[PDB]
């Protein structure tokens, strides 16, 4: 069937010229909706959840592993380094740079995630052990955004992201003080203000992860506390037919604005 709130989005899309992929989990009574909800998208920025959290899970193995230190060399800064230029000809521990893929969105910082998982196999790797199939990571930064249609690289569905990010932070894919940290983490996020969480009533609690890249991508994935409810998972994806497109993280918000006049 096609419901109201697929037919709302459906009429978003149209207006907006790209393809929009939606997933919300309602932990309330575990129900879902979906738009596009199989199909796949890039992921860009968004890919760094699942590289934190495979870090995460290495670390309940190793007390101390978050402290370990990471040389910065010139030759590592790519196209957005806000934190690791900072720290350039020194180090930062996998926890700052944990903080900086995830907060500030830092690409130098998420290779380092990448590299301490062995490559972006080990990112998938980790995806397929906590029992999703569908995520890929291919490329390192910045390449994993080229954001291609119908390329496979780099990408996922809205199903499969939202059920993964349920699992790592409300769920038990990762040990209680990880999924605790993952949470800290995403509830700091500094990207988000204009994305899912400008379509939600103001006083519902969000941690989310934005990303962007070619074709005009925009995405956002989001863990939220409504006020009054069980926790919601909110995965956003739009991708535009031309490769300069511009952002459109208002597309994103009005998805998330017909999801919750959708409650
Ligand atoms: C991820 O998609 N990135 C890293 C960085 N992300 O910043 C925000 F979080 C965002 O854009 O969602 C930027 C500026 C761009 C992309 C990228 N293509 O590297």
């Amino acid at each position: 069937q096609t419901s109201a709130v697929q037919q709302k989005l459906a009429a978003l899309e149209k207006s907006s010229g790209g393809r929009l992929g939606v997933a919300l989990i309602d932990t309330a009574d575990n129900t879902q909706v979906l738009y596009r909800g199989d199909e796949r998208f890039p992921m860009c920025s968004t890919s760094k959840v699942m590289a934190a959290a495979a870090v995460l899970k290495q670390s309940e193995t190793q007390k101390q592993l978050l402290n370990q230190p990471v040389e910065i060399k010139p030759a590592d800064l790519v196209n957005y380094n806000p934190i690791a230029e900072k720290h350039v000809n020194g180090t930062m521990t996998l926890a700052e740079l944990s903080a900086a893929a995830l907060q500030y969105s830092d690409n130098t910082a998420m290779n380092k995630l990448i590299a301490q998982l062995g490559g972006p196999g080990g990112v998938t790797a980790f995806a397929r052990a906590i029992g999703d199939e569908t995520f890929r990571l291919d490329r390192t930064e910045p390449t994993l955004n080229t954001a291609i249609p119908g390329d496979p690289r780099d990408t996922t569905t809205p199903r499969a992201m939202a059920q993964t990010l349920r699992q790592l932070t409300l769920g038990h894919a990762l040990g209680e003080t990880q999924r605790a940290q993952l949470v800290t983490w995403l509830k700091g996020n500094t990207t988000g203000a204009a994305s899912i969480r400008a379509g939600l009533p103001t006083s519902w609690t969000v941690g989310d992860k934005t990303g962007s890249g070619d074709y005009g991508t925009t995405n956002d994935i989001a863990v939220i506390w409504p006020q009054g409810r069980a926790p919601l998972v909110l995965v956003t994806y739009f991708t535009q037919p031309q490769q300069n497109a511009e952002s459109r993280r208002d597309v994103l918000a009005s998805a998330a604005r017909i999801i919750a006049e959708g409650l």
